[PDB]
DNA sequence: CCCCAAGCCCG
DNA sequence: CGGGCTTTGGGG
């Protein structure tokens, strides 16, 4: 175990709050143990360890993240994503398999909704020619979190949205009965409707979607149509 | 500060 | 199903 990770584990554990850990763990449907440390203090505790030990060398970067990913309490995956932000400008196409592995390990919406729109979205914005090397596999996978990755990687693209691709992806997954797929479709359409509401409205009025997906997509624009 | 973004519950 | 309410988190 890297010294940075041991120090972070000791420091988090010394500030654990079992009273808060119970509702925090219930909120994530008891997929994970929690220490009970909410985000403001969790980020201060991480800042303390970086100040003392310095940020790990880039050569250890994936190893540090993997070690944190393997620890039981969910705050360690959250801190791992905070650490990944510190290397953001260096994340590139060679890291897609590493991000895939993070998506399919200790999976839930909290980690995936951080990994995908920020880290993957930025990679594919610079390297759109790589989208077709990953997105078809992700849609076909049995893994709902990779399917959600295919939906959400363009979430914050605004005028760089590839509309044909977005609608093709949604069409491939529109029959899913999985809540997290139906809701991801609703989210990405709702978000894109902040940039181009007319196209989203016409899409949902003319293509099949789960009721949840349609409702979530138009809940902030429907008052402007009809 | 603001406004944006799962779980629960009832109709 | 629709959607109002809750809490904390994301980002300006
Ligand atoms: C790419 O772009 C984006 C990515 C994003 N990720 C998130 C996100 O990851 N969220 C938002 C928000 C979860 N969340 C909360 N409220 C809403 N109204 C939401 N709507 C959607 N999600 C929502 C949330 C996370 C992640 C987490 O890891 C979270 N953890 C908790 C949590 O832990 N909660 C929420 C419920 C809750 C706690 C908590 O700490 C508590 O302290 C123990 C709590 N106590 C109680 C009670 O005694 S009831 C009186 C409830 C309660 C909330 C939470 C927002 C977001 C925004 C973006 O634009």
């Amino acid at each position: 175990m890297h010294p940075f990770v041991k120090a972070l584990q000791e420091h988090f554990t010394a500030h654990q709050n079992p009273e808060k850990a119970e509702p925090m763990a219930r909120y994530m449907k008891n997929h994970f143990l929690f220490l009970g440390i909410q985000t403001p203090e969790r980020r201060q505790l991480l800042k303390d360890i970086i100040q003392i030990h310095t940020l790990p060398d880039q050569k250890d970067f994936q190893i540090i993240i993997r070690e944190l990913w393997d620890l039981p309490e969910r705050e360690f995956q959250a801190a791992a994503l905070d650490i990944m932000q510190k290397y953001k400008k260096h994340i590139n196409e060679t890291h897609i398999p590493f991000l895939e592995e993070l998506i399919v390990t200790k999976s839930w919406w909290d980690s995936v909704d951080s990994i995908v729109p920020t880290f993957l979205g930025d990679i594919f914005l610079k390297h759109p020619e790589l989208i077709s090397a990953y997105i078809p596999k992700w849609i076909a996978s049995d893994n709902i979190w990779l399917q959600r990755a295919a939906i959400l990687f363009q979430l914050k693209y605004k005028q760089k949205m590839d509309e044909e691709l977005l609608f093709w992806i949604i069409g491939q997954l529109h029959s899913s009965k999985e809540f997290f797929i139906q809701k991801a479709i609703g989210w990405v359409l709702r978000e894109y409707a902040k940039t181009n509401p007319d196209v989203v409205w016409e899409y949902v009025q003319n293509n099949e979607l789960a009721p949840l997906s349609k409702r979530e997509a138009i809940k902030h624009i429907k008052q402007n149509y009809g």
